[PDB]
């Protein structure tokens, strides 16, 4: 008896039923609802929504309210408690690279983004709530434990503001409170075209007929392509640095920046929809600017799919793989292709990836400089250090040479991320982004932790002893029971990753039933898929089961000794080989000899 649905904040929908392309929005997809995994709609709910009053507030919103008898811990105190960790030796994966990491904040952005609601548009809102911790409306601060290091230099709280939620913005009243996902829930390469008209457009070339994504006029990397600048102020990018003064880039995806290798991995992806848009010209002369780009952005979109469910998902999910993610069968369209709540929090075990510096090498895979490693926390909002210092040739061979940190029950997060994170328009990089995690759980009305292992079929722990046998490991059980005194408590996020690791996989049970799920919906119910019989060619799709992201990086950059699988710990020279011993992208099949 749940209704016809609202929708207001989603305009018209009109739909050419024989396109071959995808439309920017995601919509038209699936021919019996045509909004099924477009963007700007609510996130799929895989289970109710969990709220203190059963429509909106988060749990931990009111004092004397409890969640099954028993307050909620703060976030920060979780982090603190739970997540923190000083040591940072003996800490990274023996076996997995650095772009391991990076493919998965990739992969993330391209299917959800749950922004801030937008309330402070010549607005204090925003101000009072950094200035005042005063908690109200879409303002939920994140306040600090008593015995914080925090609250002696940063003041009381770091602010925290809900997600953005479906039909209403102003308080509604009737149904469960929904965020919206702003992107294509299918992997579509949306982070490098948008999910919007207004910024697929702005985005492209039309100066020329070529089918060409725009570029940066203003800097080259010795001759190669930079994504444009977003030139709208205030500017994070210019903040962390005002001398060097250089803009954050404008890219399919709003958050390209955030991070350097993230700025990184989206510049590889524009050079190489440019380099097939100038490889299909050749190929097909009569081709008009408009197919090129549509043709360019398909091959890509394959690639980012490809790479995804063959090299990526495999060492995540391990010997869950096969359980979940079958070998592919065909479209079917009963099948839900958005992208759940829960996934968006699922897929932020990322987050215990990340190491707590970055490297720049030289061609001979040596320290580029004198100062070629950095702190993480130096690299948040940063581009100059790749305009003014390099371009991204070095930062990629260090994605390559590097490790990722190893998820570790006793070293989660590291300080970098959960202590010195820098948050657009706040002023510090002093943010945690572990306590952000925790607060968003709430605010996206999360259930807990054992509603989810019931989810997943497996069993649900109610004792210390129980959960020490789940978590192997007494001291966190130990822990995790203290600052929530029963298991249905647990916030999804921390009580995912708390979860040791499956054979293979870099994720425990829980989470490799949830993101699994997940990427199976989004094969099995994208009528695009690459390997869906109709979208490519048969003889096109043989041309495209040679890709690998070796290869994206020889065409892309000026490096010629690459690993052959680039996501496993490689060493070099010994696991380097050279660029000729590496598969191509043959475009043949695509010349359309129509006559
Ligand atoms: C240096 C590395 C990274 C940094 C600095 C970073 C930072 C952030 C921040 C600030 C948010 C928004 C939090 C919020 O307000 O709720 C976020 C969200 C998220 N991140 Fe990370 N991140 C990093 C790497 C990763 C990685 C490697 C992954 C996955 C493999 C990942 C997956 C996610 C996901 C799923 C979200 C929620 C996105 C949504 O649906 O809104 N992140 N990240
Ligand atoms: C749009 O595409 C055209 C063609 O690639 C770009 O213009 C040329 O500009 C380059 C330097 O960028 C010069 O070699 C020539 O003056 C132009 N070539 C031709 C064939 O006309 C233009 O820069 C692109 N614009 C953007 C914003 O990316
Ligand atoms: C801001 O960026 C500037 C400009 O790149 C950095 O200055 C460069 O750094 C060293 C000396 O400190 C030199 O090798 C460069 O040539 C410098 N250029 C100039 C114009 O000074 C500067 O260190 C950055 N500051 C911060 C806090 O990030
Ligand atoms: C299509 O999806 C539905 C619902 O997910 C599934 O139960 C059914 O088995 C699928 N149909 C085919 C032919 O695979
Ligand atoms: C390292 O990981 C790869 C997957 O990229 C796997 O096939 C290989 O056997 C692993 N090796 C070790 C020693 O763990
Ligand atoms: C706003 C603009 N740019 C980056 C932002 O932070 C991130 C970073 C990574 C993922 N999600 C959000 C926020
Ligand atoms: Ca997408």
């Amino acid at each position: 008896s749940w209704e016809v649905g609202c929708g207001a904040p989603v305009p018209l929908v009109k739909c050419d039923e024989n396109s071959p392309y995808r439309t920017i929005t995601g919509d038209c997809n699936n021919r019996r609802s045509p909004a099924l995994g477009a963007a700007n709609r609510a996130l799929a709910r895989w289970l109710p929504a969990e709220y203190e009053d059963g429509l909106a507030l988060p749990f931990g919103w009111t004092q004397r309210k409890t969640r099954n008898g028993f307050r909620v811990p703060l976030a920060r105190e979780v982090s603190n408690k739970i997540v923190g960790y000083l040591d940072e030796e003996g800490v990274l994966d023996q076996n997995r690279s650095l772009l391991f990491m990076q493919w998965g904040q990739i992969v993330d952005h391209d299917l959800d983004f749950a922004p801030e609601t937008e309330l402070g548009s010549n607005e204090h809102s925003k101000t009072q709530c950094e200035e005042y911790c005063i908690q109200g409306d879409n303002c939920f601060p994140i306040m600090f434990p008593k015995n914080d290091p925090k609250l002696k230099t940063q003041g009381k709280c770091m602010p925290f503001f809900r997600a953005g939620f479906v039909c209403p913005t102003p308080p509604y009243q009737s149904l469960a409170r929904e965020q919206i996902n702003a992107v294509t829930s299918f992997l579509d390469a949306s982070l490098v075209y948008g999910s919007e008209p207004s910024l697929a457009s702005r985005l492209r070339n039309l100066s020329s007929p070529l089918g060409l994504m725009a570029v940066n006029q203003e800097a080259w990397d010795h001759g190669l392509a930079y994504l444009p600048f977003n030139n709208k102020k205030p500017s994070p990018c210019e903040f962390i640095n005002t001398t060097a003064r250089v803009p954050c880039f404008l890219a399919g995806d709003f958050r390209a920046s955030e991070q350097i290798l993230l700025a990184t991995a989206h510049t590889l992806l524009l050079r190489e929809h440019n380099r097939l848009a100038r490889e299909l010209k050749k190929l097909n002369p009569h081709w008009n600017g408009e197919k090129l780009y549509q043709e360019a952005r398909k091959i890509l979109g394959a690639f980012i799919q490809i790479i995804t469910f063959r090299d990526y998902l495999p060492i995540v999910l391990g010997s869950e793989m096969q359980k979940w993610i079958p070998p592919y069968q065909g479209y079917n369209n009963s099948v839900d292709p958005r992208i759940s709540n829960v996934f968006t929090f699922a897929f932020r075990f990322g987050h215990m990836e990340v190491p707590s510096t970055v490297s720049r090498l030289d061609e001979n895979y040596q320290p580029w400089g004198p100062e070629a490693e950095l702190p993480l926390h130096t690299l948040f909002f940063n581009t100059w250090r790749i305009i003014k210092d390099g371009g991204i040739d070095p930062l990629v061979r260090g994605l390559l040479a590097k490790k990722s940190k190893l998820m570790n029950q006793d070293k989660m997060v590291t300080s970098e991320l959960r202590n010195k994170l820098f948050q657009p328009t706040h002023k510090i990089h002093g943010f945690d982004l572990a306590a952000i995690n925790l607060q968003r759980c709430r605010d996206h009305g999360m259930p807990g932790y054992n509603s989810w292992r019931g989810f997943c079929g497996l069993s649900q722990p109610k004792t210390l002893k129980g959960l020490q046998t789940v978590l192997k490991n007494k001291i966190l059980a130990k822990k995790l029971m203290d600052l929530y005194k029963t298991p249905d408590n647990i916030d999804i996020w921390i009580g995912g990753n708390a979860e040791p690791m499956v054979e293979r996989g870099r994720v425990g049970p829980l989470l490799a039933c949830l993101l699994g799920r997940q990427f199976q919906q989004i094969r099995d119910g994208d009528r695009f898929w690459w390997e869906n019989p109709g979208v490519f060619t048969e003889k096109q799709r043989d041309s495209l089961q040679k890709v690998s992201f070796s290869r994206l990086i020889c065409d892309n950059t000026h490096i010629t000794k690459v690993p052959l699988h680039a996501f496993q710990a490689n060493n070099y020279p010994h696991d380097f080989v050279d660029c000729s011993t590496v598969d191509k992208l043959d475009l043949s099949p695509w010349a359309s000899r129509e006559n």
